[PDB]
């Protein structure tokens, strides 16, 4: 509600997480970004219109992996040929999702938190679920590590709202490691998937 962490200590975790984050994959990032120029696309990040805090859009970064090879009649040619084998290479290790880091640091995101989902998914959100946005979106979140026993949209929404009602130090420590534990390692929101 108010207390120390969910208005200072979090963000300033989050921000000291980020920067050493992105100090520490700087390398990988500028070797991403040197061949995605010379070999994908001369513009190396796009960004994706997602809702955040208080439902506020942010641009959430992402390192191009496809072409923008059109047929002559216009339209783009199929995701086949315009994801490089390389490309699949960057998507397979996550290095694309690495500028998220950079929204981390500006405060659109947190290392905690709901998923970003889709603009269009908040007509559909009830108002026990529009709780989801009362905090940051996250790269990682309650949600996320409970994949398990959460295949609707409904169950996970129920850990993002559990999430923001409840957000503590302990509970973000905790869901910090369960996702460690994931060492082991498409419907679409339509209101009642
Ligand atoms: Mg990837």
């Amino acid at each position: 509600g108010s207390g120390m962490y969910r208005n200072f200590l979090k963000r300033v975790i989050d921000i000291l997480g980020a920067l050493f984050l992105l100090i520490l994959t700087s390398p990988i990032i500028i070797a991403t970004a040197i061949f995605i120029y010379f070999k994908v696309s001369r513009d190396v990040i796009f960004t994706q219109a997602r809702p955040g805090l208080n439902e506020k859009i942010f641009k959430m970064y992402k390192f191009k992996t496809m072409s923008d090879e059109r047929d002559a009649n216009g339209e783009l040619l199929p995701d086949d040929q315009r994801l490089g084998k390389f490309g699949k290479l960057i998507r397979s290790l996550s290095l694309d999702e690495l500028p998220q880091l950079f929204n981390v640091l500006k405060g659109d995101m947190s290392f905690i938190g709901p998923r970003p989902l889709l603009v269009e998914y908040l007509p559909i959100y009830n108002e026990t679920q529009k709780h989801r946005h009362d905090v940051r979106p996250g790269i990682t979140g309650l949600a996320q590590v409970n994949g398990r026993n959460a295949i609707s949209w409904e169950k996970k929404f129920e850990y993002d709202v559990y999430y923001a009602k409840n957000l503590s130090f302990m509970l973000d420590v905790k869901i910090a490691l369960m996702t460690i534990e994931k060492v082991l390692k498409t419907e679409k929101f339509n209101g009642k998937n």
